[PDB]
């Protein structure tokens, strides 16, 4: 069931904004790691004396790395006269959102019909503000609204290239990489209480829980009115004998905060054949790889999705792979993107559910934790 | 002349310290654009609840690079219960530090024969001490006094592998890269007044002044009695028509702080081969190369220690030549390592000057900002 209960037009994710110390380098470590291409810039050479923001993108994916300047640069200037190209941006608050939780995603940004309605609509439904629409060039409006913990959901609308004052990168300086990342499928969110954080952003949203099918955690997926934008949010399970995850995550992020970001990918072995190749030579790390046991049992779960080939290619690459009613998912997880042990990002292709694709076709993987317990208990005997 | 006024005995350059906001995405850019080896870590895989520290290595070279982790896991330390592996380390100081200057070098180590009495003749002869002795699992001994800004001369002495606590590092993780980098072989420092700098560094080590054969700059040259240390420092000079790239420097750092490391290369072209390979895939942007006047004028210069298609190698990759009355010197530059127009890298070999090879033969190109300058009028014309 999907009752369409969108309160605001809402088109597709648009960016993904994290706030670093270091954004040149954080940018070039992801750029070699996932393949993603230096689009756009705004810094000391566009005229921004407040902040350093570098985009990748891969297909529709966009990454935004920003990171503060000295405030010296820009102590003369006024919100009136700033030279930031992102206007909700604050020093303080940016040292403080990086002190606190390390390198992590400050902002999810959906594309909207109309960023200035969206913010009075969301706030008028409950929605803690965080910054209010400001209009750039007469050509973009910008809102932000809080999501959970320092993250904010990020509202933009265009009249009619990614925001006014960032220039195009020169193509010397931009490498055409491609490891075959599309979207940004999922953004999920780690919580103390999974219930009163459903209630706010389905409160001032309007998404609705959209439909799934005793390790770790509960959780529970808001979704668009086409079910596009997907917001999953987790909670810790506590007083169990291995520690939650997710516990794990708020201790060491300083509370609530994006847990992962789930890339899809228009051909997932590809995509990790490339990843794999500069693990060690700057790119991501993966989880450990199933035990055999694991894709043994696959041909008997996905027998008639996979041929045996199709089968081995996801076991040479560590690949999972889950079943709906409707569709099928192949995922992995990176090891933490950073220093703490907080933020991850999942690759997936989804199978199945053909009208386009529909959206979350196969799920989200919360079978596999069931199977990689069985897998790792049968290879063990 | 050189005196050998050392006031304790100084052996050779040890490590470099970065702090960072975040270790790992630094040191997996560093190592991919500068071919280092992961080596050794500390962090909290290895029982350190304090910060994360990673050591890359490329011959003698060590880079170690570190971000604190969220106060609250070591809440209840104090420093004789301390997990951290370098007791010298603060949360308070490391945040501080980079949010002032942003990535860059807190430590400048050198491997003493005794740092206690290093640190104990230094501070009687005017150092300002910044961490004390400690003895590590009665096995080395570490101590900081300030050398200028907020960098920090580190002394370092084993009784007989990096340091205690640090995990040599697991070979899967350990990709074995090398582009040629060998050593370190000098490090600068940008401050508002030579003089002062000068007479407090020389006052308390007993490094005698190098050695030397009107755009930007004064600088001088500290060196330990065999030259193997050595310490170049720069003041801005004000009131010229090009702006002091020393003033830019002091403006954007928020002071004085380390300028430029310069690292010895045994084969300066696979270096800057394979360095300019990776350049706009994650690793280094160098500076823009001299005209073609330039190496149609190396020529004259240097042409009866250089063969013409060693010159004309120069040329492919942009290598600067200098030349002393004892040696010569091949070096490069890159753009800034990080957001900031501070911090940059200089790649160098010497030629000449054979006894092993003698300290700073070739001297540091200073001849070279007047070359450049004619090379670029003449190209003009
Ligand atoms: C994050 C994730 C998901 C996932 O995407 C997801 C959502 O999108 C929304 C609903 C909740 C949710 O979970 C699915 C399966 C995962 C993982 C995952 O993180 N891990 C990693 C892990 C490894 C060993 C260990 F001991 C603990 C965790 C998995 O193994 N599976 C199998
Ligand atoms: C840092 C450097 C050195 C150097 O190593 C050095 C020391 O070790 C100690 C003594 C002082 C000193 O300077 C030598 C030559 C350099 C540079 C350098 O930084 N640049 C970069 C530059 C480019 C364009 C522009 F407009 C301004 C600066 C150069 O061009 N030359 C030619
Ligand atoms: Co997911
Ligand atoms: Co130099």
């Amino acid at each position: 069931k999907n009752p369409k209960s969108d309160k605001f037009k809402v088109k597709r994710f648009h960016h993904i904004e994290f706030w670093c110390g270091d954004a040149t380098n954080v940018a070039r470590r992801f750029s070699w790691g996932l393949g993603m291409r230096f689009s756009a810039k705004s810094d000391l050479s566009t005229g921004n004396m407040v902040h350093a923001s570098y985009l990748l993108t891969s297909g529709d994916l966009r990454f935004l790395f920003t990171a503060p300047y000295s405030p010296s640069l820009s102590a003369g200037e006024i919100k009136p006269t700033t030279t930031a190209s992102i206007p909700s941006f604050d020093h303080g608050s940016c040292r403080s959102f990086f002190s606190s939780h390390g390198l992590g995603v400050r902002a999810v940004a959906i594309e909207v019909e109309d960023a200035e309605s969206a913010f009075s609509i969301s706030v008028a439904n409950g929605a803690i503000p965080s910054s209010p629409p400001i209009v750039l060039n007469e050509a973009v409006t910008i809102a932000e609204v809080k999501l959970y913990g320092d993250v904010v959901l990020r509202y933009v609308s265009y009249k009619a290239e990614f925001l006014p004052g960032f220039e195009r990168v020169e193509d010397a300086s931009s490498f055409p990489l491609d490891y075959g990342i599309r979207r940004l499928d999922h953004a999920v969110g780690n919580v103390p209480e999974l219930g009163p954080a459903l209630t706010y952003v389905a409160g001032f949203t309007g998404f609705h829980q959209f439909a799934e099918f005793e390790s770790g955690l509960n959780s529970a997926v808001l979704a668009s009115n086409d079910e596009m934008v997907l917001l999953p949010i987790n909670e810790p399970v506590h007083g169990t004998k291995r520690k939650s995850q997710i516990q794990t995550y708020l201790e060491h992020n300083e509370g609530a905060g994006l847990q992962h970001l789930a890339l899809m990918s228009e051909d997932i072995f590809r995509t990790l054949r490339e990843m794999r190749k500069r693990s060690s030579i700057g790119g991501f790390d993966f989880m450990p790889s199933p035990p055999p046991t694991y894709y043994q049992n696959l041909k008997k779960r996905v027998g008639d999705v996979l041929s045996d080939d199709q089968i081995k290619e996801c076991e040479e690459l560590g690949i999972l792979v889950d079943r709906d009613d409707q569709g099928t998912l192949l995922q992995i997880f990176t090891k933490p993107l950073g220093d703490r042990p907080t933020i991850f990002i999942e690759i997936i292709q989804r199978v199945g559910c053909m009208m386009y694709q529909s959206g979350g076709c196969g799920g989200f993987g919360k079978g596999n934790f069931s199977e990689l317990f069985k897998s790792i208990e049968e290879y063990e005997k």
